[PDB]
DNA sequence: TATACTGTATGCGCATACAGTA
DNA sequence: TATACTGTATGCGCATACAGTA
């Protein structure tokens, strides 16, 4: 059931004729869009994506085309687990660089740059970090957050925290994977 | 140019419609949905609407019915100019109001580490639900002479201490009897990008 | 002329089936 | 049979204009 290279294209440029004229495209918007001469090339490049099951479409009314598929999500638990947990409608392009997903931070490592246990910590997707920077890192399938500090195979996890000292790690035994970048940070305890 | 009752009725009908199906109605729909016997009453009543310039008719285009319809950042405040005081603001973040608990209104950039032992840093984006209703314990956007400041509240009728979540500050003491004081709302949560 | 419509009427707009050709 | 299409037809689905009646 997976889109092909064309069928990505027709999927994408519903989601923008919707986004952009408030309404869904005709067949013959489609075509004349991407270049057919013939509506019926809409016609089938739209059945197919009806049979795999990312649009509906509405027998007789005319821009009876609905999206199915279809704001940032936080995993909660565990970096990122199919398909848990929430579901948060935040600005994306609010953080430097763009947040992917977030994440619930746990415990006062990082206390002392106002990284509470309970927050919800903003996190971008990339592996390319560099020293003195916060990270969330994966020492054997246990998700963490701190500051990152490498040297080689010797890599140094620091808390911002006095009562927390330096988790050393070694690649050599023991198994290492940068979940992504920290860009920023969300709180939402409801306190009194 | 206000809308006549049932010019009312059609625009909420089409709002309904495309939030409902995905997509805007046609002329028979508004009719049958509505009780006209002819689609032309719901012509003229979006003709009206055209006019009104609460939507757009696209020539041609079936259901070319377009409609012509998130929080803000409030500036560090020049005494005399209210909440809010207006052009202070200086951008709007557009997030999920429903995320925060009671729902929040604005955000205020807070200033300096009064507020650090709990996580609230110089520079934060605090999440503020204007409300006037704080108990004593929470924390609260008050105002000191024009003054915007945030604390931990404890008001005992007519001395009102500021408590601040940091060992090197001390708490502010107010006494309302020779000085303004403004609960501008209540601190519901933490914004931090930056 | 301005709201609020019922009724009738054209006619492009559009979805959609039945052919090809790669 | 499943992509990717070009081409042709068949008709309703629809926007809209032109009267009427309150």
């Amino acid at each position: 059931k997976a889109l092909t290279a064309r069928q990505q294209e027709v999927f994408d440029l519903i989601r923008d004729h919707i986004s952009q004229t408030g309404m869904p495209p005709t067949r013959a918007e489609i075509a004349q869009r991407l270049g057919f001469r013939s509506p019926n090339a809409a016609e089938e490049h739209l059945k197919a994506l009806a049979r795999k099951g990312v649009i509906e479409i509405v027998s007789g009314a005319s821009r009876g085309i609905r999206l199915l598929q279809e704001g940032l999500p936080l995993v909660g638990r565990v970096l990122a687990q199919q398909h848990i947990e929430g579901h948060y409608q935040v600005d994306p392009s609010l953080f430097k660089p763009n947040a992917d997903f977030l994440l619930r931070v746990s415990g006062m490592s990082m206390k002392d740059i106002g990284i509470m246990d309970g927050d919800l910590l903003a996190v971008h997707k990339t592996q390319d970090v560099r020293n003195g920077q916060v990270v969330v890192a994966r020492i054997d399938d246990e998700v963490t957050v701190a500051r990152l500090k490498k040297q080689g195979n010797k890599v140094e996890l620091l808390p911002e925290n006095s009562e927390f000292k330096p988790i050393v790690v070694d690649l050599r035994q023991q198994s290492f994977t940068i979940e992504g970048l920290a860009v920023g940070v969300i709180r939402n305890g409801d306190w009194l």
